[PDB]
Protein backbone atom coordinates (compact mmCIF):
# COMPACT_ATOMS: atom_id res chain seq x y z
CA UNK A 1 0.00 0.00 0.00
CA UNK A 2 0.88 3.50 -0.71
CA UNK A 3 1.02 5.94 2.22
CA UNK A 4 2.88 8.39 4.51
CA UNK A 5 5.85 7.69 6.42
CA UNK A 6 5.64 7.94 10.13
CA UNK A 7 8.04 10.75 11.18
CA UNK A 8 6.89 13.37 13.99
CA UNK A 9 8.26 16.84 14.45
CA UNK A 10 8.40 17.98 18.20
CA UNK A 11 9.16 20.86 19.75
CA UNK A 12 8.33 23.11 23.12
CA UNK A 13 6.23 26.03 23.64
CA UNK A 14 6.03 27.90 26.99
CA UNK A 15 2.25 28.31 28.14
CA UNK A 16 2.12 30.48 31.05
CA UNK A 17 -1.59 30.04 31.94
CA UNK A 18 -0.46 26.62 32.63
CA UNK A 19 2.17 27.20 35.15
CA UNK A 20 3.70 25.80 37.28
CA UNK A 21 4.48 23.25 34.77
CA UNK A 22 3.95 25.72 32.00
CA UNK A 23 6.42 24.22 29.19
CA UNK A 24 4.10 21.92 27.16
CA UNK A 25 5.84 19.74 24.58
CA UNK A 26 4.17 18.97 21.19
CA UNK A 27 4.58 16.18 18.50
CA UNK A 28 2.44 16.31 15.20
CA UNK A 29 2.04 12.87 13.76
CA UNK A 30 3.00 14.59 9.74
CA UNK A 31 1.13 10.86 8.56
CA UNK A 32 -2.37 11.69 10.14
CA UNK A 33 -1.63 15.24 11.34
CA UNK A 34 -2.75 13.92 14.69
CA UNK A 35 -1.36 15.88 17.97
CA UNK A 36 -0.07 14.94 21.39
CA UNK A 37 0.64 17.28 24.08
CA UNK A 38 2.49 16.92 27.79
CA UNK A 39 2.80 19.17 30.34
CA UNK A 40 6.46 19.93 31.58
CA UNK A 41 8.11 22.27 34.80
CA UNK A 42 11.20 22.46 33.08
CA UNK A 43 12.48 22.01 29.09
CA UNK A 44 15.08 19.03 29.46
CA UNK A 45 16.28 16.06 27.85
CA UNK A 46 14.40 13.91 30.37
CA UNK A 47 10.99 15.97 29.79
CA UNK A 48 11.58 15.19 26.07
CA UNK A 49 11.71 11.81 26.86
CA UNK A 50 8.47 11.57 29.01
CA UNK A 51 6.61 13.43 26.16
CA UNK A 52 7.52 10.67 23.64
CA UNK A 53 7.49 7.41 25.72
CA UNK A 54 3.52 8.73 26.11
CA UNK A 55 3.46 9.42 22.60
CA UNK A 56 4.34 6.18 21.64
CA UNK A 57 1.61 4.77 23.61
CA UNK A 58 -0.69 6.52 21.89
CA UNK A 59 0.81 6.93 18.44
CA UNK A 60 3.17 3.67 18.10
CA UNK A 61 6.55 3.75 16.89
CA UNK A 62 7.36 6.11 14.22
CA UNK A 63 10.75 5.97 11.76
CA UNK A 64 12.08 9.63 12.41
CA UNK A 65 11.72 12.29 14.65
CA UNK A 66 12.25 16.19 13.41
CA UNK A 67 13.22 18.84 15.72
CA UNK A 68 15.11 21.85 16.16
CA UNK A 69 18.33 22.05 17.40
CA UNK A 70 17.04 22.45 20.88
CA UNK A 71 19.79 21.26 23.92
CA UNK A 72 16.76 19.03 25.43
CA UNK A 73 16.71 17.11 21.96
CA UNK A 74 20.55 17.12 20.91
CA UNK A 75 21.69 15.68 24.20
CA UNK A 76 23.74 12.33 24.90
CA UNK A 77 21.23 11.18 27.05
CA UNK A 78 18.29 12.13 24.31
CA UNK A 79 20.75 10.67 21.48
CA UNK A 80 20.86 7.40 23.34
CA UNK A 81 17.06 7.30 24.70
CA UNK A 82 15.87 7.74 20.38
CA UNK A 83 18.78 4.75 19.65
CA UNK A 84 17.26 2.59 22.67
CA UNK A 85 14.37 2.78 20.66
CA UNK A 86 15.45 2.28 17.12
CA UNK A 87 14.40 5.88 16.29
CA UNK A 88 16.29 8.20 13.43
CA UNK A 89 16.48 11.79 14.56
CA UNK A 90 16.54 14.47 12.12
CA UNK A 91 16.52 18.06 11.83
CA UNK A 92 15.25 20.83 9.19
CA UNK A 93 16.34 21.00 5.49
CA UNK A 94 17.94 23.75 4.24
CA UNK A 95 17.03 25.63 1.41
CA UNK A 96 15.71 28.74 3.06
CA UNK A 97 13.46 26.44 4.70
CA UNK A 98 12.60 26.76 8.26
CA UNK A 99 12.44 24.91 11.78
CA UNK A 100 8.98 22.84 11.23
CA UNK A 101 6.45 24.71 10.37
CA UNK A 102 3.21 21.44 11.03
CA UNK A 103 3.94 21.35 14.59
CA UNK A 104 4.66 25.50 15.03
CA UNK A 105 1.23 25.76 13.37
CA UNK A 106 0.04 23.47 16.25
CA UNK A 107 1.50 25.26 18.92
CA UNK A 108 -0.48 28.39 17.70
CA UNK A 109 -3.86 26.58 17.31
CA UNK A 110 -3.20 24.63 20.91
CA UNK A 111 -2.52 27.90 22.29
CA UNK A 112 -5.61 29.19 21.48
CA UNK A 113 -7.81 26.26 22.06
CA UNK A 114 -6.33 26.33 25.93
CA UNK A 115 -6.93 30.12 25.53
CA UNK A 116 -10.87 29.56 24.55
CA UNK A 117 -11.52 26.85 26.87
CA UNK A 118 -9.92 28.59 30.06
CA UNK A 119 -12.27 31.86 29.37
CA UNK A 120 -15.62 29.83 28.86
CA UNK A 121 -14.73 28.22 32.28
CA UNK A 122 -14.58 31.30 33.21
CA UNK A 123 -10.26 31.42 33.70
CA UNK A 124 -9.19 34.94 33.14
CA UNK A 125 -5.46 33.84 33.97
CA UNK A 126 -3.88 30.96 35.11
CA UNK A 127 -5.92 27.77 35.58
CA UNK A 128 -6.22 26.62 38.60
CA UNK A 129 -3.44 23.43 38.51
CA UNK A 130 -6.37 20.94 39.55
CA UNK A 131 -8.34 22.00 36.31
CA UNK A 132 -5.09 21.99 34.19
CA UNK A 133 -5.01 18.18 32.91
CA UNK A 134 -8.60 17.73 32.11
CA UNK A 135 -8.55 21.38 30.05
CA UNK A 136 -5.28 19.88 28.30
CA UNK A 137 -7.00 16.95 27.68
CA UNK A 138 -10.15 18.66 26.25
CA UNK A 139 -7.85 21.00 24.18
CA UNK A 140 -6.32 18.04 22.58
CA UNK A 141 -9.55 16.02 22.04
CA UNK A 142 -10.78 18.96 20.22
CA UNK A 143 -7.66 19.14 18.05
CA UNK A 144 -7.77 15.64 16.74
CA UNK A 145 -11.77 13.95 16.94
CA UNK A 146 -14.56 15.67 15.16
CA UNK B 1 -21.10 1.69 6.86
CA UNK B 2 -21.50 -0.86 9.18
CA UNK B 3 -18.82 -1.82 11.78
CA UNK B 4 -18.87 -1.67 15.88
CA UNK B 5 -20.87 0.59 18.60
CA UNK B 6 -17.89 2.84 20.18
CA UNK B 7 -18.19 1.32 24.00
CA UNK B 8 -15.70 1.29 26.33
CA UNK B 9 -15.16 -0.99 29.09
CA UNK B 10 -13.32 0.78 32.29
CA UNK B 11 -12.19 -0.74 35.50
CA UNK B 12 -9.61 -0.68 38.18
CA UNK B 13 -7.05 -2.55 39.35
CA UNK B 14 -4.52 -2.76 41.86
CA UNK B 15 -0.48 -3.65 41.19
CA UNK B 16 1.59 -2.89 44.23
CA UNK B 17 4.68 -2.93 41.79
CA UNK B 18 3.72 0.45 40.95
CA UNK B 19 3.66 1.96 44.54
CA UNK B 20 2.77 4.77 45.39
CA UNK B 21 0.39 5.52 42.38
CA UNK B 22 -0.92 1.43 42.62
CA UNK B 23 -3.80 2.28 41.24
CA UNK B 24 -4.35 1.59 37.12
CA UNK B 25 -7.55 3.05 35.59
CA UNK B 26 -7.92 0.50 33.00
CA UNK B 27 -10.24 1.23 29.16
CA UNK B 28 -10.56 -1.32 26.78
CA UNK B 29 -12.34 0.17 23.36
CA UNK B 30 -14.50 -3.03 22.66
CA UNK B 31 -14.71 -1.42 18.68
CA UNK B 32 -10.46 -1.47 17.99
CA UNK B 33 -9.69 -3.40 21.31
CA UNK B 34 -7.10 -0.17 22.29
CA UNK B 35 -6.17 -0.12 25.67
CA UNK B 36 -5.25 2.73 27.43
CA UNK B 37 -4.03 2.73 30.94
CA UNK B 38 -3.47 5.82 33.47
CA UNK B 39 -2.14 5.64 37.35
CA UNK B 40 -3.46 6.62 40.32
CA UNK B 41 -3.19 7.25 44.03
CA UNK B 42 -6.73 6.02 45.10
CA UNK B 43 -9.91 4.91 43.31
CA UNK B 44 -11.82 7.99 43.58
CA UNK B 45 -14.56 9.64 41.45
CA UNK B 46 -12.30 12.29 40.15
CA UNK B 47 -9.68 9.47 39.51
CA UNK B 48 -11.77 7.65 37.17
CA UNK B 49 -12.51 11.26 35.49
CA UNK B 50 -9.37 12.20 35.04
CA UNK B 51 -8.40 8.50 33.47
CA UNK B 52 -11.45 9.78 30.69
CA UNK B 53 -10.62 12.69 30.22
CA UNK B 54 -6.80 11.20 29.11
CA UNK B 55 -8.92 7.95 27.56
CA UNK B 56 -11.14 10.43 25.42
CA UNK B 57 -7.87 12.68 24.08
CA UNK B 58 -6.61 9.36 23.08
CA UNK B 59 -9.73 7.16 21.74
CA UNK B 60 -12.26 9.95 21.11
CA UNK B 61 -15.32 10.72 22.60
CA UNK B 62 -17.24 6.96 23.09
CA UNK B 63 -21.32 6.88 22.97
CA UNK B 64 -21.20 4.47 26.61
CA UNK B 65 -18.91 3.09 28.77
CA UNK B 66 -19.94 0.12 30.35
CA UNK B 67 -18.26 -0.46 34.35
CA UNK B 68 -19.40 -2.45 37.39
CA UNK B 69 -20.77 -0.72 40.44
CA UNK B 70 -17.41 0.34 42.22
CA UNK B 71 -18.68 3.69 44.00
CA UNK B 72 -15.80 5.84 41.73
CA UNK B 73 -18.30 4.88 39.14
CA UNK B 74 -21.74 5.32 40.65
CA UNK B 75 -21.58 8.70 42.02
CA UNK B 76 -22.99 11.87 41.51
CA UNK B 77 -20.03 13.57 41.07
CA UNK B 78 -19.30 11.09 38.25
CA UNK B 79 -22.64 10.76 36.64
CA UNK B 80 -22.58 14.57 36.11
CA UNK B 81 -19.18 14.45 34.42
CA UNK B 82 -20.44 11.99 32.01
CA UNK B 83 -23.77 13.46 31.81
CA UNK B 84 -21.34 16.63 30.91
CA UNK B 85 -19.62 15.30 28.14
CA UNK B 86 -22.71 12.88 26.80
CA UNK B 87 -21.53 9.99 27.88
CA UNK B 88 -24.02 6.92 28.45
CA UNK B 89 -23.37 5.41 31.21
CA UNK B 90 -24.16 1.42 31.25
CA UNK B 91 -22.98 -1.53 33.55
CA UNK B 92 -23.27 -5.66 33.09
CA UNK B 93 -26.37 -7.66 31.63
CA UNK B 94 -27.94 -10.60 33.35
CA UNK B 95 -28.56 -14.06 32.66
CA UNK B 96 -25.72 -15.20 34.52
CA UNK B 97 -23.35 -12.85 32.86
CA UNK B 98 -20.19 -11.00 34.56
CA UNK B 99 -19.05 -8.33 34.82
CA UNK B 100 -17.08 -7.29 31.76
CA UNK B 101 -14.49 -9.89 30.50
CA UNK B 102 -12.70 -7.95 27.80
CA UNK B 103 -11.86 -5.40 30.93
CA UNK B 104 -10.79 -8.29 32.96
CA UNK B 105 -8.44 -9.96 30.15
CA UNK B 106 -6.64 -6.20 29.76
CA UNK B 107 -6.04 -6.37 33.50
CA UNK B 108 -4.18 -9.54 33.33
CA UNK B 109 -2.41 -8.98 30.33
CA UNK B 110 -1.34 -5.17 31.42
CA UNK B 111 -0.07 -6.86 34.78
CA UNK B 112 1.93 -9.87 33.39
CA UNK B 113 3.26 -6.89 30.50
CA UNK B 114 4.59 -4.71 33.75
CA UNK B 115 6.11 -7.81 35.37
CA UNK B 116 8.12 -8.99 32.18
CA UNK B 117 8.97 -5.33 31.96
CA UNK B 118 10.46 -4.56 35.27
CA UNK B 119 12.18 -8.05 35.83
CA UNK B 120 14.04 -7.34 32.48
CA UNK B 121 14.82 -4.11 33.74
CA UNK B 122 16.53 -5.71 36.86
CA UNK B 123 13.54 -4.45 39.25
CA UNK B 124 12.27 -7.59 41.31
CA UNK B 125 9.98 -5.73 43.74
CA UNK B 126 8.68 -2.24 43.10
CA UNK B 127 9.27 -0.17 39.83
CA UNK B 128 11.48 2.98 41.03
CA UNK B 129 8.95 6.18 41.23
CA UNK B 130 10.76 7.86 38.55
CA UNK B 131 11.19 4.99 35.85
CA UNK B 132 7.22 4.26 35.98
CA UNK B 133 5.61 6.05 33.79
CA UNK B 134 8.15 5.20 30.57
CA UNK B 135 7.49 1.50 31.93
CA UNK B 136 3.71 1.68 32.37
CA UNK B 137 3.98 3.82 28.54
CA UNK B 138 5.93 0.96 27.11
CA UNK B 139 3.03 -1.78 28.66
CA UNK B 140 1.14 0.07 26.98
CA UNK B 141 2.30 0.61 23.62
CA UNK B 142 3.27 -3.49 23.25
CA UNK B 143 -0.55 -4.26 24.30
CA UNK B 144 -1.59 -2.15 21.43
CA UNK B 145 1.08 -1.47 18.42
CA UNK B 146 2.95 -4.83 17.15
C1 LIG C 1 9.00 15.08 6.93
C2 LIG C 1 8.13 16.34 6.90
O1 LIG C 1 8.07 17.08 7.88
N1 LIG C 1 7.47 16.56 5.76
C3 LIG C 1 6.67 17.61 5.54
C4 LIG C 1 6.78 18.77 6.29
C5 LIG C 1 5.94 19.85 6.04
S1 LIG C 1 6.06 21.37 7.01
O2 LIG C 1 4.88 22.14 6.77
O3 LIG C 1 6.18 21.07 8.40
O4 LIG C 1 7.20 22.10 6.59
C6 LIG C 1 4.99 19.76 5.05
C7 LIG C 1 4.87 18.61 4.30
C8 LIG C 1 3.91 18.53 3.31
C9 LIG C 1 3.80 17.38 2.55
S2 LIG C 1 2.58 17.30 1.24
O5 LIG C 1 1.77 16.13 1.42
O6 LIG C 1 1.77 18.47 1.26
O7 LIG C 1 3.27 17.22 -0.01
C10 LIG C 1 4.62 16.30 2.79
C11 LIG C 1 5.59 16.38 3.76
O8 LIG C 1 6.41 15.31 3.97
C12 LIG C 1 5.71 17.53 4.53
C1 LIG D 1 -20.81 -3.86 24.74
C2 LIG D 1 -19.87 -5.04 24.98
O1 LIG D 1 -19.12 -5.04 25.95
N1 LIG D 1 -19.94 -6.03 24.09
C3 LIG D 1 -19.20 -7.14 24.13
C4 LIG D 1 -18.61 -7.57 25.32
C5 LIG D 1 -17.85 -8.73 25.34
S1 LIG D 1 -17.09 -9.31 26.86
O2 LIG D 1 -16.12 -10.30 26.53
O3 LIG D 1 -16.47 -8.22 27.56
O4 LIG D 1 -18.08 -9.88 27.71
C6 LIG D 1 -17.68 -9.46 24.18
C7 LIG D 1 -18.25 -9.04 23.00
C8 LIG D 1 -18.06 -9.77 21.85
C9 LIG D 1 -18.64 -9.36 20.67
S2 LIG D 1 -18.42 -10.33 19.17
O5 LIG D 1 -17.91 -9.49 18.13
O6 LIG D 1 -17.51 -11.40 19.43
O7 LIG D 1 -19.69 -10.86 18.80
C10 LIG D 1 -19.39 -8.20 20.62
C11 LIG D 1 -19.59 -7.48 21.77
O8 LIG D 1 -20.37 -6.35 21.72
C12 LIG D 1 -19.02 -7.88 22.97
MN1 LIG E 1 11.94 24.78 19.85
MN1 LIG F 1 -13.84 -3.07 39.58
Amino acid sequence: GLGPLQIWQTDFTLEPRMAPRSWLAVTVDTASSAIVVTQHGRVTSVAAQHHWATAIAVLGRPKAIKTDNGSCFTSKSTREWLARWGIAHTTGIPGNSQGQAMVERANRLLKDKIRVLAEGDGFMKRIPTSKQGELLAKAMYALNHF
